[PDB]
């Protein structure tokens, strides 16, 4: 599923830097209950900088064997050398995932040539659907409308996660892909209005904790109801912008614990604590929303 | 040497996109030849995100051997995750090189607070000399002065390169500092400035093929000879931004096969060839810089 | 008339800089015949900056007399100091104009709270309806929400000319006035974007050349047909982008010329003449949109 | 004095908003008295902006009457219409003021040909010494370093204020124009290292304040005794930093009212009083440079 609101989900992790099984079902069963349309396993979100190979597919294969069916699996699927992109890609076909989720090369910048090619390369070695995730404040590159045209026609390449907050970029991709092609906002307090310009969905942060909310957003929004839809976002705004207080996820696992979601709101380095400052933020953010 | 002309070396390939041997000694020899300083192998300019840490390690280790004790070699070790920078910092324990050269993390954005704890971890876990690495337009975060003086308090932080293009914080990195710890600039246009500020030398994409030069303009400048050290800079100030024409290291690795040095100008995904207008734009460069 | 395609309206000179009546005659015919809503004389596309207080007056007045109740005069009047502002407001009182189209403070980088303070003042001297200008590229300030919603309680403060081209601004404004507080772009290559977030009209360069299809595409946005709007401004896109190649007024000056519609393409220094390469980049901008 | 420690003298009001004589006579002979090099009178820090033409006018003639050939002054005489800079240009031909300081227009924002035809067409009106000012973020333009040179070419351009707080433009200009051209930095907080790499002096706004160190400062940094003069440096920076805490000149106008410089802290609309927080911020600078 490519549409409605899709939860970026953390890697909930032990005192010890590894995955909890048992907070990851709970949030599986959350997200399955609260009518989530799909989960991207390690992304930015899920700490794919900081799980290696190894435990990266071990994360996206236990979330598909926790889901169980119920749920649509997105793998983060993202490098920054084409061919460590294309040997992460290949471990996962056939896995039962439904897509990938492939950022942008980081810290190397490529030109939008290299981009082009880098994508082409990793689309042409899977027949998995391939959503594109473009975040500039992150990479140091930004995929920019004109060869996201020229991706959209690599027939397995299906849409794109565009986190760069500018809603100028909707319809300038919009105008250039086919009809079929998915825009999916990754930038939670501007996904509304990304939606109202033509955006399908978001690829969500706030989800993780806001799943039910989200999920009726964005159907308001799918729907044409965006008075409907922009009351929810307005109770959403402070944890849409709050849980950026401190380094993404530190501030949305803090937040799953509080709720008791996952058992700790440990992270990995160079991802530290919360500070009380945050924690006391992020807690008057949940009270508006409702949440606690 | 953490002082004078030190080239971040390209790591030369073959057609295949592996490490060509015989190019690799020819550089090395170049630098000897021409006064570089040191050598910092499998930085930026040397493809890291490109190489697997066993082909890195492998690289680092032969230039080491070829070097044959007549240039110091400083190895790159970032990681934007701190687990695998310890490691491959580790790597390199007890090995003949002299320091090492470490990226703030980047994609994941840590905080100040975050980038602290991760060098120090790192600096915790081998008796090598560290030498920062500050690049934010490559890796979305900014080590701050301020957290630079924190980290400058560790027995092996002894340096930074700083790549910002930000002059002012030359003054604001040294007044926190012991005036034994290291100032590099990692921006070769403005580098000449940084160095008439207090800076204590380069790390540089411009020595590739300017070694001789770039080892000169550093003595003058060393010797408070700036004048002299200008007329040279304005030679190369073409060079100096044109090597980044297209994204580093295309140009410098097609000027070093251009000027002979390497076999083929080669690259890894999503590093692409350059182009036409590029190799048109590099030459003239080269010309008013009298090599060719 | 406060909403719709409202034209930013050269102020077409002769060979000495002199303001030229029947090219302004012919303007204003132009719009009438054309469907625009409304006329903003003397804003930044009216060079505001290089009249005196006399000639900006005498501008307007020559305005309001050629329109002869036919279509909606809007002044501008803005200026850097309150005093001054308040002024040439009082100039304008019973003059005939429907309302004063405002800019923030320019070069002298006022706080919010002066923001809040010169506006609230010059409300207070005039019962004329105010529209708020914020464009930071020009002014070095930039007019948050906050104080657009503190303001907008004052009575006769009633909308926005929001040129930032940041489409946030709508939402986050308009939930915090009334909804009959009137939103209008002043950015035209992300107006439609703008009106379709909730934006009330555009306060436009492109409509001194396009003036029936801007009317057209604001209306179809107004009525909710965004798609049918998004054809007409496809045809506009090049034109709505380089009517900004060189600095405005400079190329709508010259395509009103080229289509006949003001005898001279004249402004006063420091604006200088269209360049050959400008003339030609608008020339075939103003074919796409069929206009030539 | 085109070099060493000047000073953007504040224009210091009574609670009216009109020129204050005795507060400006004490001024002026503090500035006298503590080796201020000249006086710039109705720049940016003396509220041009919200002074009409006659009443800088005035301004500028009482400075001068005021000095009684003790300190020279020169004037502000920028404008965003070059027929307006030439007018107020010309009212201080055969003064007695030694030089102009005259900004880029503002607002408007001219082509770097607009740029050159402007201050050209300014120059060719008077005999008067011209000091170009490039302050962007005010403006909303950049004097690049090509159209510098261009303008050098012109007899009586002679110098530069450069307000970027980009170092890299100190050697960019002097590469440009002749050994005569003055330099001086517009950014108190760079100001140091701006001579460091070749400046010669400041305009200053710290210089209100401060103006014994400013000019002692300033002296070392022209004898080549940069350790020395950062030792004062040190002590002045958080007054550098936090008269910018709120916008020039409302800090400095309190520090001067506070240090009894001055008799009122006026402003004139939209610059607006200092608040509480910003008196203690202000005031803690002022103790630690050890004026209070
Ligand atoms: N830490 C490295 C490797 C991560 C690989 C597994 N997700 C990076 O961010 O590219
Ligand atoms: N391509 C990954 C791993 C590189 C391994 C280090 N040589 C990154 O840039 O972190
Ligand atoms: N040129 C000055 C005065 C213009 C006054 C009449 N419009 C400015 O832009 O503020
Ligand atoms: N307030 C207008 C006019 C000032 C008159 C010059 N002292 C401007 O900043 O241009
Ligand atoms: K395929
Ligand atoms: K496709
Ligand atoms: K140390
Ligand atoms: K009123
Ligand atoms: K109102
Ligand atoms: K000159």
């Amino acid at each position: 599923m490519f549409t409605g609101s899709i939860v970026a989900i953390v890697t909930p992790m032990d005192e010890k830097g590894n995955v909890c099984r048992a907070s990851l079902k709970k949030l599986i069963d959350y997200h399955v209950a609260s009518g989530t349309s799909a989960i991207v396993s390690v992304g930015t979100t899920g700490e794919f900088a900081t799980l290696n190979h190894d435990e990266h597919a071990d994360v996206v294969m236990m979330t598909l064997d926790l889901a169980d069916g119920r749920i649509p699996v997105i793998a983060g699927t993202g490098a920054n050398a084409t061919a460590e992109a294309i040997s992460l890609t290949q471990r996962f076909n056939d896995s039962g995932i439904v897509g990938c989720l492939t950022v942008t090369p980081y810290y190397n910048r490529p030109s939008q040539e290299g981009l082009y090619q880098h994508f082409k390369a990793i689309a042409e070695h899977t027949d998995l659907p391939q959503i594109l995730y473009n975040v500039p404040s992150r990479t140091g590159c930004d995929l920019l409308p004109e060869t996201v045209g020229r991706l959209a026609k690599v027939k397995n390449i299906i849409g794109i996660k565009e986190a760069t907050g500018n809603l100028t970029r909707v319809n300038q991709i919009k105008e250039l892909v086919s009809d079929d092609f998915v825009l999916l906002s990754g930038d939670d307090a501007s996904a509304l209005d990304f939606m109202q310009l033509g955006g399908h969905g978001v690829i969500s942060v706030t989800a993780n904790v806001a799943a039910r909310d989200m999920a009726q957003m964005c159907k308001l929004a799918a729907e044409g109801h965006f008075a409907e839809a922009r009351v929810i976002n307005q109770r959403l705004m402070p944890l849409h912008n709050k849980l950026f207080v401190e380094p993404n996820p530190i501030p949305v696992k803090w937040a799953c614990k509080e709720l008791g979601l996952v058992a700790t709101d440990t992270l990995r380095l160079p991802m530290t604590p919360i500070t009380d400052s945050g924690r006391e933020t992020v807690r008057a953010a949940l009270k508006h929303a409702g949440l606690l």
